[PDB]
């Protein structure tokens, strides 16, 4: 067979909203 | 002797205040009950219309007694012998008696009503000078009850409950610490808890007229960065792996992973799902602020060779390289470059839900929302099950309603991957005890060969192997690693959730008026 | 409205007592 | 087991 995990890779999280911070001054 | 002492800390404890009368103690041993271990059982009531209802927190003492044999089980090739822990031995038939107890405390069935609130086993021994252990599972008791008594009959009792609406008028800020060299966190019993990185979220305050600063701690967070072996397939023509749209170098074949191991309060009486819920956002907000994750990394590689060195990955790059890199005299743009070829772009969020202790009750419900339909008989739609609806109003109900926008009924949100992880603590060089949860993939790879970096990472992969053959596997390596000199205490799960759901709370956080502002991000 | 969520949410056992 | 005990 093949070894690793190939349903790992497709549950990560890249990236958010840039709303959830804080806007300067 | 454990009982009669934790009792009577309580009762003196207890005898100053004014609640003298709100707690009852009752004491259930072996020799009048079908009991395992000698157990203490600290009860409250409350009272709706005519009817009363009691809760009941269950506290078995060990210190003191023979550690659990191992046990025969039958496998696909023959017999092997699983090991066994304190947690084992509370089946139905404890719950039956401790509740049979219960009954019998109050009065009778035409009394009221009980129900178990809660579960912790205490491994250390009780003495005489032991008030501050007493006192704080006193209060974890009574936090326990009353939150159980809240989510049982706000409703009816007009017992509201905490969601973001309440910060509207102040500045959330949060901080992240990077620390690995010296002592770590401890439990409520007293044992080390890994951790490599926390995250504190707090509130920001300054007086109108007299300009005054001051901050306020809510809670905080601790846990660990571990890898996982993921190879991509360019050979089955399929197309390249994009992660954010992007491609990634063909040499990237490991996924890095967060483990979450704590969540405690810092300054707040009461802590509900609400409340972890709120922690989880805050975590994930500043975990994300600029690949502040692989800063962990970057610090760690400061030491040079040792356990948690990230330059054992120069093996896996260039099968020439038989021994780990030193990357104590490179500077952070280097280490950076270095990371960006071997390992994937994105983070992957875990959490251990421990099977007892002092937060189990609340933890528990990640674990019932992982089967989402019944298979009940339907008439038009499919019925969904109690823990999933549990979760989803608990999301829906901390965001005020965005979320139920944000994301469609029914859709998964947890993950579960079926590896039963021990939890225990060794001796450690520097004088200290130190969490059984060190021993991850860069440990083997730093210390042992690569036959024991392969049968790890097969356990924790394969799909065709039982749960007590990775069980067996694992228990084994450690044995052969640790000289058979370490201490096991309980048994835990790990579970995963799902990024579409998290991205569907961040937004819905977002829409309802909610801010943080990260003070510690560098870079 | 942070300031007195103690007191809203109020538990009657306390960990912290303050000198 | 122990998450269904209670």
């Amino acid at each position: 067979a093949v070894r690793g995990n190939m349903a790992a890779r497709a549950r990560g999280l890249g990236n958010i909203s840039g709303n959830i911070y804080a806007r300067s001054d």
